[PDB]
């Protein structure tokens, strides 16, 4: 009776994921499993969120994997940290 | 009281998935969801397991989109179908 559908949290959040982020593994299966967007090295510029510095996408949202991960924990995008 | 954790059902799957296939997306957001390898189209002769002909890889496990969905039903590997 447990649910078959992964919930679509990170729906419209488009994120370049650097390989040397700390639990790149975990954190970009549950990223996917949860309706984000990675977006490849070459299209970092289209990304709405980012790890690390803004410089390179200003309007970009900063974010760490932190965050990701309290997004899952409340079943919803909370407020950036 | 819900789980927090992805089940994993597809640990050890190595599966290249042909943009071509119909719900590439949704396929490809679930398999990922449930520890699934996906493999690069540079990497297609180290799958496990494959879409299509086993042609360029006679000792893969062929499977189809439905395998993948029954599999996520049952909650673990099914029969190759």
């Amino acid at each position: 009776s447990q649910t078959k559908v992964l919930l679509d949290i990170f729906t419209g959040v488009r994120l370049y994921l650097p390989p040397s982020t700390p639990d790149f593994s975990r954190l970009r299966r549950y990223f996917v499993a949860f309706d984000g967007d990675l977006v490849q090295e070459f299209d970092m510029t289209s990304a709405t969120h980012v790890l690390g510095s803004r410089d390179k996408n200003p309007a970009a949202q900063q974010v760490s994997p932190e965050w990701i991960w309290a997004c899952i924990r409340k079943r919803r995008l909370v407020a950036p940290s």
